[PDB]
């Protein structure tokens, strides 16, 4: 059980401003919803020694905190105490319907949830894996908290083509290929950022978005009493297309 790694108090300590009236959630991102969703995925937060399990939870929460951050320089308790502030993308004018997948009348596929799931084809994939109709009910990702967390954890646990799962990277189960070694994709937090949004954030030098993900990771590691580990950035990694 992932609940043995992170209890309700730690969860609240890490995500201390999620329920702020200045945040969108207003009680959406609950600990109960998190642990309920986590139980659906064997291996999540229960793989390896205790520190690896804690590290998986810290890395997952760091990446997702960045995707939903309401933090800034000067925010109370700093920028890294404002994860999980938002549920939906601010701009809701873009439907994000790609031509090959259905796009039902009156449905939009803008970012929703911890991993800010976007595009009709991604909703279709997540939907099929979770056994829920997300193409016709994309709003569930912003209304059903258990499904919301499930979409994020599903993404975290899922390998795709040349990309390993974030889960395998953080638990040292991923063995980079010669192509990865050549692209400087060394196992660590940076590779996870690369899997999530490397096309924009990696291989072009410093990225403030990448720096925000790292800031959350460091704070979470400090609270969970974990050392940071190597390869936190991806400044020199070629985005997944190696």
């Amino acid at each position: 059980d992932v609940g043995s790694v992170i209890d309700a108090s730690l969860f609240d300590q890490l995500l201390k401003h999620r329920n702020d009236p200045a945040c969108e959630g207003k009680g959406f991102y609950s600990y109960n919803a998190f642990v309920t969703a986590a139980r659906s995925f064997g291996g999540f937060g229960t793989t390896g020694d205790t520190n690896t399990r804690k590290r998986e939870v810290a890395a997952f929460l760091a990446q997702t905190s960045h995707e939903t951050t309401g933090g800034a320089a000067g925010s109370p308790d700093g920028p890294y105490a404002w994860g999980y502030c938002f549920v939906t993308e601010r701009d809701k004018s873009n439907k994000y319907c790609d031509p090959g997948t259905p796009c039902p009348a009156g449905k939009s596929y803008y970012g929703r949830g911890p991993i800010q799931l976007t595009h009709n084809y991604n909703y279709a994939q997540a939907g099929r894996a979770l056994g829920v109709d997300l193409i016709n009910n994309p709003d569930l990702v912003a209304r059903d908290a258990v499904i919301s967390f499930k979409t994020a954890i599903w993404f975290w646990m899922t390998p795709q083509g040349n990309k390993p799962s974030c889960h395998d990277v953080i638990t040292n189960r991923w063995t980079p290929s010669a192509a990865d070694v050549a692209a400087n994709r060394t196992p660590g937090f940076g590779v996870i950022t690369n899997i999530i949004n490397g096309g924009i954030e990696c291989g072009r030098g410093p990225s403030p978005a990448s720096g925000d993900r790292i800031g959350f990771y460091k704070r979470y590691c400090d609270v969970l009493h974990l050392s940071y580990g190597p390869n936190l950035n991806c400044r020199d990694q070629r985005p997944f297309g190696g």
